[PDB]
């Protein structure tokens, strides 16, 4: 089930042993999910002082663009697009080759602050296209294989700069919300939740609203204090929509259509009034269990707390799984990044942290609960140089 955001553009599969990858100041390095635990460095290329990549400017992906399920390396440059290919034995194409020259900062006017840029199997072809929501609507470059890349083309005049869409208001996902597999455009705008259905074709249908919620101008929802993320809730494969609000958890439950049900508080945590801070704590959803649905993990002050999704989108009661990860233990928004993704392969996702000096592990026991805190490897660190503004990182599944 494939759901792609803006805080996680990069999709990891339920059961996987996911990889550690990170875009470090001298190029690309991973750590494989592996019996030996090491960095190895694959490209000298995608970092800081190799290539001049900058987070300002630049965009840095992992996605399958030859159809092997096996990512490659894309990153959206000053003049283009550029890509590696994965090798399938730990290394990587070094130079990478420009694929598309546009979709980048000095061609076609790109910016980090104004658009969004995805990488996305829209068509079923078994390998990703380029997606972008710019100025004029999303803009589509059909990846036909090979590393070529169609030329850019307007695949619908919504969803763009030019129509309101800002990154300080409003969200905006790729996730089938219809049940046929295509990833449908869902928009979280100023006045409502918009989708657009995916044609099949490089076009998508026009924006209908579905929901009268979870938006600034609809309940005050900020971006500054109430995230929101598209997840199956149920396990028909059909995304609903989660938000963390004032009061608590509030979920819209897709009919299963693609029209969605009414809003409901589903609970009563996870929400500025239990404490919660975009600034401070970092709440994500995954299946944690054998259910296969979306439930909730929140990184908050004493450590991770978790409420498991029943299998119908209510949820049990919230524990705190282990006494670590937390605001308490010095992890903080701006410098250690924590991502909730299986590990270990049991279909069970674990949580893993870059932290100060250290990565970080916590694996599932297989039911929602969590084992001891395991320090995997003193790299790819605040100590070692890895700052947000200069470096990113992601879990990852690079073998497949
Ligand atoms: C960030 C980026 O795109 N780096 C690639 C590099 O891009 C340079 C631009 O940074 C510079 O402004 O202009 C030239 C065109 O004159 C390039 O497009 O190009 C490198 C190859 O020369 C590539 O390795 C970098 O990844
Ligand atoms: C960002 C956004 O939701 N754009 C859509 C646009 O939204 C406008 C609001 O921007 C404006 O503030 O108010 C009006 C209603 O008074 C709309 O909600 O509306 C468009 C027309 O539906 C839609 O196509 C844009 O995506
Ligand atoms: C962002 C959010 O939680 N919106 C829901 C709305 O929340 C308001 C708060 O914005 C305000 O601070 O406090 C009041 C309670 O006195 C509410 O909790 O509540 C709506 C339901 O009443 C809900 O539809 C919004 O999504
Ligand atoms: C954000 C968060 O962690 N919320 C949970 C809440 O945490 C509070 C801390 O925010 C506060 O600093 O101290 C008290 C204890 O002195 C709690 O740790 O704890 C709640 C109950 O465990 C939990 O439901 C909140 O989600
Ligand atoms: C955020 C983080 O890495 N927390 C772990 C903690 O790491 C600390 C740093 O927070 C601190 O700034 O430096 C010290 C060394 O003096 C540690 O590296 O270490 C804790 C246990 O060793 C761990 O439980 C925290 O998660
Ligand atoms: C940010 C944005 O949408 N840029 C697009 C660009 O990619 C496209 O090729 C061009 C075609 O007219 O128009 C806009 O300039
Ligand atoms: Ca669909
Ligand atoms: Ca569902
Ligand atoms: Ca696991």
């Amino acid at each position: 089930v494939v759901v792609i955001s803006q805080a996680l553009p990069v999709p990891t599969r339920i059961p996987g042993v996911a990889d550690l990858v990170g875009f470090g100041n001298g190029g690309v390095y991973i750590i494989r999910n592996s019996l030996l635990i090491q960095v190895v460095k694959v490209i000298n290329n995608f970092g800081y002082d190799a290539g001049g990549w900058r987070v300002e400017k630049h965009v840095r992906l992992l996605a399958d663009t030859t159809g092997d399920n096996q990512p490659d390396v894309v990153g959206f440059g000053e003049n283009g697009v550029w890509i590696s290919t994965n090798n399938g034995n730990n290394t990587f194409v070094d130079p990478p080759k420009m694929v598309l020259a546009n979709f980048a900062y000095a061609a076609g006017g790109w910016r980090v602050e104004k658009h969004i840029r995805f990488m996305a199997d829209l068509r079923k072809t078994g390998r990703a296209d380029i997606v972008g929501f710019g100025d004029g609507g999303i803009y589509i470059s059909r990846n036909n294989g090979g590393g070529q890349f169609a030329p850019a083309q307007l695949a619908l005049n919504n969803f763009g700069y030019a129509q309101g869409w800002r990154l300080d208001r409003h969200l905006r996902f790729l996730a089938d919300v219809t049940g046929d597999g295509l990833l449908d455009v869902v928009g979280f705008g100023e006045n409502q939740v918009y989708i657009a259905r995916n044609s099949g074709n490089g076009t998508f249908q026009p924006a209908q609203a579905v929901v009268n919620n979870f938006c600034i101008g609809a309940g005050g929802w900020t971006i500054s204090a109430h995230p929101r993320v598209v997840a199956d809730l149920t396990g028909d494969r059909k995304a609903d929509i989660l938000g963390f609000g004032v009061a608590g958890v509030y979920t819209s439950l897709n009919n299963g259509n693609g029209t969605f049900g009414a809003v409901n508080l589903v609970l009563k945590d996870f929400g500025v009034n239990s404490g919660w801070r975009v600034e401070k704590h970092v709440r994500c959803v995954s299946s944690l269990t054998n259910k296969k649905v979306g439930d909730i993990i929140g990184f908050g002050d004493a450590g991770v707390y978790v409420a498991l999704n029943n299998g119908n989108g209510t949820f049990g009661p919230v524990k705190r799984v282990i006494d670590n990860f937390g605001y308490n233990q010095g992890w903080r928004v701006d410098k250690h990044p924590r991502f909730v993704v299986d590990l270990t392969g049991d279909g069970c996702a674990d949580i893993v942290g870059f932290g100060e000096n250290s990565v970080w592990a916590c694996m599932n026991k297989g039911d929602g609960t969590f084992g001891p805190i395991m320090q995997l490897i003193d790299d790819m660190t605040v100590s070692k140089g890895w700052t947000l503004q200069k470096t990113v990182r992601y879990a990852a599944n690079l073998y497949l």
